[PDB]
Protein backbone atom coordinates (compact mmCIF):
# COMPACT_ATOMS: atom_id res chain seq x y z
CA UNK A 1 0.00 0.00 0.00
CA UNK A 2 1.28 3.73 -0.23
CA UNK A 3 3.85 4.72 2.02
CA UNK A 4 2.70 7.65 4.44
CA UNK A 5 3.33 10.96 4.43
CA UNK A 6 3.59 14.15 6.83
CA UNK A 7 3.65 18.07 6.61
CA UNK A 8 7.31 19.15 7.15
CA UNK A 9 6.10 22.39 8.69
CA UNK A 10 2.79 23.19 11.58
CA UNK A 11 2.45 19.26 11.92
CA UNK A 12 1.61 18.95 14.94
CA UNK A 13 -0.56 22.56 15.74
CA UNK A 14 -3.93 20.52 15.84
CA UNK A 15 -2.67 18.02 17.98
CA UNK A 16 -1.55 20.49 21.13
CA UNK A 17 -4.36 22.49 20.75
CA UNK A 18 -7.74 22.12 22.54
CA UNK A 19 -10.75 20.40 20.82
CA UNK A 20 -12.77 23.35 20.98
CA UNK A 21 -10.43 24.77 18.58
CA UNK A 22 -10.72 22.02 15.66
CA UNK A 23 -13.54 19.35 16.54
CA UNK A 24 -15.64 21.95 14.29
CA UNK A 25 -18.77 19.11 14.86
CA UNK A 26 -19.13 20.56 18.42
CA UNK A 27 -18.97 23.89 17.83
CA UNK A 28 -21.91 25.83 18.92
CA UNK A 29 -23.19 29.08 15.93
CA UNK A 30 -24.11 32.24 17.50
CA UNK A 31 -27.05 33.98 15.36
CA UNK A 32 -26.88 37.37 14.63
CA UNK A 33 -29.84 39.12 13.13
CA UNK A 34 -31.05 38.49 9.50
CA UNK A 35 -33.21 41.96 9.52
CA UNK A 36 -29.83 44.16 9.50
CA UNK A 37 -28.86 43.03 6.52
CA UNK A 38 -30.76 44.27 2.74
CA UNK A 39 -29.99 42.05 -0.08
CA UNK A 40 -29.23 44.30 -3.31
CA UNK A 41 -27.46 41.83 -6.07
CA UNK A 42 -27.05 38.38 -6.76
CA UNK A 43 -23.64 37.84 -7.60
CA UNK A 44 -23.41 34.37 -8.69
CA UNK A 45 -24.16 30.52 -7.54
CA UNK A 46 -22.15 27.85 -7.49
CA UNK A 47 -22.23 24.26 -6.22
CA UNK A 48 -22.63 24.82 -2.31
CA UNK A 49 -23.94 28.27 -1.95
CA UNK A 50 -25.74 31.58 -3.74
CA UNK A 51 -23.26 34.71 -3.30
CA UNK A 52 -25.13 38.65 -2.90
CA UNK A 53 -24.18 42.22 -2.30
CA UNK A 54 -26.04 43.36 0.24
CA UNK A 55 -26.20 46.30 2.75
CA UNK A 56 -25.71 46.12 6.53
CA UNK A 57 -28.41 48.84 7.38
CA UNK A 58 -27.36 49.21 11.23
CA UNK A 59 -23.89 51.32 9.39
CA UNK A 60 -24.92 51.50 6.14
CA UNK A 61 -21.90 49.47 4.94
CA UNK A 62 -21.73 47.45 1.96
CA UNK A 63 -21.48 43.78 2.67
CA UNK A 64 -21.17 39.84 0.76
CA UNK A 65 -24.10 37.68 1.68
CA UNK A 66 -23.13 33.68 1.00
CA UNK A 67 -26.29 31.37 1.49
CA UNK A 68 -25.43 27.86 2.02
CA UNK A 69 -27.54 25.43 0.13
CA UNK A 70 -29.01 22.64 2.02
CA UNK A 71 -26.72 20.14 1.05
CA UNK A 72 -25.19 19.30 4.02
CA UNK A 73 -24.41 19.93 7.65
CA UNK A 74 -21.44 19.05 8.23
CA UNK A 75 -19.50 21.21 6.05
CA UNK A 76 -20.61 24.55 7.14
CA UNK A 77 -19.70 23.83 10.77
CA UNK A 78 -16.23 23.35 9.76
CA UNK A 79 -16.16 26.21 7.67
CA UNK A 80 -18.23 28.44 10.23
CA UNK A 81 -15.02 27.20 12.73
CA UNK A 82 -12.57 27.79 10.43
CA UNK A 83 -13.07 31.02 9.17
CA UNK A 84 -13.98 32.14 12.95
CA UNK A 85 -9.88 30.29 13.58
CA UNK A 86 -8.89 32.43 11.31
CA UNK A 87 -10.43 36.06 11.60
CA UNK A 88 -8.30 39.29 11.75
CA UNK A 89 -5.12 37.00 10.67
CA UNK A 90 -3.58 39.28 7.58
CA UNK A 91 -5.36 38.88 3.96
CA UNK A 92 -8.02 36.36 5.45
CA UNK A 93 -11.74 37.48 4.62
CA UNK A 94 -13.58 38.71 7.76
CA UNK A 95 -16.51 36.96 8.77
CA UNK A 96 -18.70 39.56 10.29
CA UNK A 97 -21.80 38.04 11.26
CA UNK A 98 -24.22 34.46 10.81
CA UNK A 99 -27.55 34.69 10.30
CA UNK A 100 -30.29 32.44 9.47
CA UNK A 101 -31.42 32.93 6.13
CA UNK A 102 -35.78 33.47 6.33
CA UNK A 103 -36.30 31.80 3.21
CA UNK A 104 -34.07 29.07 2.67
CA UNK A 105 -34.05 28.28 6.29
CA UNK A 106 -29.96 28.06 6.05
CA UNK A 107 -27.25 29.56 6.98
CA UNK A 108 -26.14 33.03 5.73
CA UNK A 109 -22.66 34.04 6.44
CA UNK A 110 -21.85 37.61 6.23
CA UNK A 111 -18.56 39.11 4.74
CA UNK A 112 -16.63 42.45 5.01
CA UNK A 113 -17.05 43.60 1.37
CA UNK A 114 -13.89 44.24 -0.92
CA UNK A 115 -14.56 44.63 -4.46
CA UNK A 116 -17.23 43.44 -7.43
CA UNK A 117 -13.49 42.03 -9.31
CA UNK A 118 -12.36 38.79 -8.83
CA UNK A 119 -8.02 38.25 -9.38
CA UNK A 120 -9.09 36.64 -12.24
CA UNK A 121 -9.95 40.11 -13.47
CA UNK A 122 -6.77 41.86 -13.29
CA UNK A 123 -3.93 38.95 -13.22
CA UNK A 124 -3.70 38.92 -16.50
CA UNK A 125 -2.69 42.88 -17.11
CA UNK A 126 -0.46 43.44 -14.10
CA UNK A 127 3.29 44.21 -14.19
CA UNK A 128 6.29 42.48 -13.16
CA UNK A 129 6.05 44.62 -9.89
CA UNK A 130 2.32 43.89 -8.94
CA UNK A 131 2.73 40.01 -9.59
CA UNK A 132 5.79 40.15 -6.92
CA UNK A 133 3.49 42.78 -4.74
CA UNK A 134 0.11 40.41 -5.00
CA UNK A 135 1.77 36.82 -4.43
CA UNK A 136 3.75 38.58 -1.41
CA UNK A 137 0.22 39.35 0.03
CA UNK A 138 -1.04 35.91 -1.07
CA UNK A 139 1.55 34.15 1.01
CA UNK A 140 0.84 36.15 3.93
CA UNK A 141 -2.39 34.60 4.02
CA UNK A 142 -1.46 31.10 3.42
CA UNK A 143 1.63 31.39 5.71
CA UNK A 144 -1.19 32.47 8.44
CA UNK A 145 -3.68 29.97 8.10
CA UNK A 146 -1.29 26.92 7.60
CA UNK A 147 0.85 28.37 10.76
CA UNK A 148 -2.91 27.82 12.15
CA UNK A 149 -2.98 24.66 11.11
CA UNK A 150 -5.32 24.54 8.32
CA UNK A 151 -5.24 24.07 4.62
CA UNK A 152 -7.07 26.41 2.08
CA UNK A 153 -7.66 23.50 -0.68
CA UNK A 154 -9.12 25.86 -3.19
CA UNK A 155 -6.37 28.38 -4.17
CA UNK A 156 -7.47 30.08 -7.41
CA UNK A 157 -7.78 33.26 -8.85
CA UNK A 158 -11.84 33.54 -8.34
CA UNK A 159 -10.94 33.28 -4.47
CA UNK A 160 -8.35 36.02 -4.17
CA UNK A 161 -10.92 38.75 -4.40
CA UNK A 162 -8.51 42.62 -4.81
CA UNK A 163 -9.47 45.61 -4.83
CA UNK A 164 -6.31 46.91 -7.15
CA UNK A 165 -7.27 51.04 -6.56
CA UNK A 166 -6.38 49.86 -2.52
CA UNK A 167 -3.52 47.51 -3.22
CA UNK A 168 -5.75 45.05 -1.19
CA UNK A 169 -6.36 41.37 -1.14
CA UNK A 170 -8.16 39.10 0.52
CA UNK A 171 -8.41 35.24 0.51
CA UNK A 172 -11.63 34.18 0.34
CA UNK A 173 -14.28 30.88 0.09
CA UNK A 174 -13.32 28.21 3.17
CA UNK A 175 -15.60 25.90 2.21
CA UNK A 176 -13.50 23.53 1.12
CA UNK A 177 -10.90 24.18 3.68
CA UNK A 178 -9.80 21.35 6.53
CA UNK A 179 -7.88 21.21 9.75
CA UNK A 180 -4.54 19.36 9.25
CA UNK A 181 -3.53 16.36 11.21
CA UNK A 182 -1.27 14.18 11.15
CA UNK A 183 -1.75 10.91 9.27
CA UNK A 184 -4.92 11.44 8.48
CA UNK A 185 -6.58 10.72 4.66
CA UNK A 186 -8.42 13.11 2.98
CA UNK A 187 -10.54 13.52 0.09
CA UNK A 188 -8.59 13.96 -2.89
CA UNK A 189 -12.00 15.68 -4.63
CA UNK A 190 -11.05 19.47 -3.55
CA UNK A 191 -9.73 22.25 -5.49
CA UNK A 192 -10.39 23.49 -9.05
CA UNK A 193 -9.25 21.21 -12.18
CA UNK A 194 -6.51 23.61 -13.18
CA UNK A 195 -5.36 24.26 -9.41
CA UNK A 196 -5.29 20.09 -8.54
CA UNK A 197 -1.96 19.36 -6.99
CA UNK A 198 -0.65 15.70 -8.58
CA UNK A 199 -1.34 14.49 -5.22
CA UNK A 200 -5.06 14.70 -5.76
CA UNK A 201 -4.38 13.63 -9.72
CA UNK A 202 -3.07 10.15 -8.77
CA UNK A 203 -5.42 9.68 -5.94
CA UNK A 204 -2.77 10.04 -2.89
CA UNK A 205 -5.26 11.11 -0.03
CA UNK A 206 -2.13 11.65 3.05
CA UNK A 207 -1.61 15.01 1.36
CA UNK A 208 -1.06 18.56 3.12
CA UNK A 209 -0.57 22.18 3.20
CA UNK A 210 2.56 22.05 0.09
CA UNK A 211 -1.79 21.34 -2.05
CA UNK A 212 -1.71 25.03 -1.77
CA UNK A 213 1.63 25.86 -3.06
CA UNK A 214 1.14 23.91 -6.29
CA UNK A 215 -2.29 25.71 -6.49
CA UNK A 216 -0.40 28.88 -6.27
CA UNK A 217 2.54 27.71 -8.50
CA UNK A 218 -0.11 27.63 -11.22
CA UNK A 219 -1.29 30.84 -10.29
CA UNK A 220 1.95 32.23 -10.86
CA UNK A 221 2.89 30.75 -13.94
CA UNK A 222 -0.15 31.77 -15.54
CA UNK A 223 0.66 35.50 -14.86
CA UNK A 224 3.95 35.35 -15.52
CA UNK A 225 3.79 33.58 -18.61
CA UNK A 226 -0.13 35.22 -19.75
CA UNK A 227 -1.48 31.60 -20.57
CA UNK A 228 -4.45 31.15 -18.92
CA UNK A 229 -4.57 28.30 -17.30
CA UNK A 230 -1.16 27.25 -17.78
CA UNK A 231 -2.06 23.46 -17.06
CA UNK A 232 -4.99 23.58 -19.52
CA UNK A 233 -6.85 19.83 -18.59
CA UNK A 234 -9.85 18.46 -20.57
CA UNK A 235 -10.51 16.35 -17.18
CA UNK A 236 -8.93 14.68 -14.45
CA UNK A 237 -6.97 12.36 -16.25
CA UNK A 238 -6.00 14.72 -18.98
CA UNK A 239 -4.83 17.09 -16.19
CA UNK A 240 -2.47 15.29 -15.12
CA UNK A 241 -0.98 14.15 -19.06
CA UNK A 242 -0.98 18.20 -19.38
CA UNK A 243 1.51 18.40 -16.41
CA UNK A 244 3.70 16.17 -17.33
CA UNK A 245 3.94 17.32 -21.27
CA UNK A 246 5.80 19.80 -18.53
CA UNK A 247 7.30 18.41 -15.63
CA UNK A 248 8.11 15.21 -17.53
CA UNK A 249 7.13 11.70 -17.10
CA UNK A 250 10.45 10.19 -15.06
CA UNK A 251 9.75 12.59 -12.18
CA UNK A 252 6.15 11.49 -11.75
CA UNK A 253 7.44 7.98 -12.01
CA UNK A 254 10.03 8.42 -9.12
CA UNK A 255 7.03 10.72 -7.37
CA UNK A 256 4.28 7.83 -7.52
CA UNK A 257 7.69 4.88 -6.39
CA UNK A 258 8.71 6.87 -3.69
CA UNK A 259 5.01 6.94 -2.09
CA UNK A 260 4.24 3.36 -3.86
CA UNK A 261 1.35 5.08 -5.16
CA UNK A 262 0.55 2.51 -8.35
CA UNK A 263 -1.23 4.98 -11.16
CA UNK A 264 -5.09 4.21 -12.39
CA UNK A 265 -3.99 1.68 -15.28
CA UNK A 266 -6.25 4.32 -17.75
CA UNK A 267 -2.91 6.46 -17.94
CA UNK A 268 -1.12 3.65 -19.91
CA UNK A 269 -2.93 4.58 -23.06
CA UNK A 270 -2.35 8.27 -22.73
CA UNK A 271 0.59 9.14 -20.50
CA UNK A 272 3.21 8.56 -22.82
CA UNK A 273 6.90 9.55 -22.54
CA UNK A 274 8.17 13.19 -21.81
CA UNK A 275 11.11 14.58 -21.05
CA UNK A 276 11.16 18.00 -18.47
CA UNK A 277 11.23 21.03 -20.39
CA UNK A 278 13.22 23.74 -19.33
CA UNK A 279 11.43 26.78 -18.33
CA UNK A 280 12.49 29.15 -21.04
CA UNK A 281 10.22 27.19 -23.82
CA UNK A 282 7.10 29.60 -22.50
CA UNK A 283 8.48 32.79 -22.53
CA UNK A 284 8.11 34.96 -25.85
CA UNK A 285 8.06 38.61 -26.57
CA UNK A 286 4.23 38.91 -25.18
CA UNK A 287 5.42 37.51 -21.63
CA UNK A 288 9.24 38.63 -21.60
CA UNK A 289 8.61 41.69 -19.40
CA UNK A 290 7.22 39.39 -16.70
CA UNK A 291 9.80 36.72 -17.14
CA UNK A 292 13.14 36.93 -14.71
CA UNK A 293 15.41 34.36 -13.46
CA UNK A 294 14.22 34.72 -9.71
CA UNK A 295 10.46 34.43 -11.29
CA UNK A 296 11.20 31.36 -13.24
CA UNK A 297 13.54 29.43 -10.18
CA UNK A 298 10.64 30.93 -7.48
CA UNK A 299 7.97 28.87 -9.71
CA UNK A 300 10.41 25.25 -10.51
CA UNK A 301 10.49 25.60 -6.66
CA UNK A 302 6.88 25.50 -6.37
CA UNK A 303 5.89 23.13 -9.56
CA UNK A 304 7.46 19.74 -7.89
CA UNK A 305 5.74 16.35 -8.66
CA UNK A 306 6.87 15.75 -4.75
CA UNK A 307 4.69 17.63 -2.25
CA UNK A 308 7.34 17.32 0.69
CA UNK A 309 9.97 19.25 -2.00
CA UNK A 310 7.50 22.12 -2.87
CA UNK A 311 8.84 25.51 -0.60
CA UNK A 312 6.72 25.85 2.10
CA UNK A 313 4.86 29.02 2.37
CA UNK A 314 6.95 30.95 5.11
CA UNK A 315 10.14 29.87 2.55
CA UNK A 316 8.33 30.99 -0.45
CA UNK A 317 8.33 34.46 1.06
CA UNK A 318 12.22 34.42 1.55
CA UNK A 319 12.85 33.73 -2.21
CA UNK A 320 14.71 36.32 -4.37
CA UNK A 321 11.76 37.10 -6.37
CA UNK A 322 10.31 38.95 -3.24
CA UNK A 323 13.46 41.42 -2.74
CA UNK A 324 12.07 43.82 -4.99
CA UNK A 325 8.60 44.32 -3.42
CA UNK A 326 8.94 47.21 -0.34
C1 LIG B 1 -17.27 38.61 -3.90
O1 LIG B 1 -16.77 39.06 -2.64
C2 LIG B 1 -16.73 38.17 -1.60
C3 LIG B 1 -17.02 36.82 -1.69
C4 LIG B 1 -16.98 36.00 -0.57
C5 LIG B 1 -17.38 34.54 -0.67
C6 LIG B 1 -16.76 33.45 0.17
O2 LIG B 1 -15.85 33.82 1.07
O3 LIG B 1 -17.09 32.29 0.04
C7 LIG B 1 -16.63 36.57 0.65
C8 LIG B 1 -16.33 37.91 0.75
C9 LIG B 1 -16.37 38.73 -0.37
O4 LIG B 1 -16.06 40.05 -0.23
Amino acid sequence: GPVPSRARVYTDVNTHRPSEYWDYESHVVEWGNQDDYQLVRKLGRGKYSEVFEAINITNNEKVVVKILKPVAAAKIKREIKILENLRGGPNIITLADIVKDPVSRTPALVFEHVNNTDFKQLYQTLTDYDIRFYMYEILKALDYCHSMGIMHRDVKPHNVMIDHEHRKLRLIDWGLAEFYHPGQEYNVRVASRYFKGPELLVDYQMYDYSLDMWSLGCMLASMIFRKEPFFHGHDNYDQLVRIAKVLGTEDLYDYIDKYNIELDPRFNDILGRHSRKRWERFVHSENQHLVSPEALDFLDKLLRYDHQSRLTAREAMEHPYFYTVV
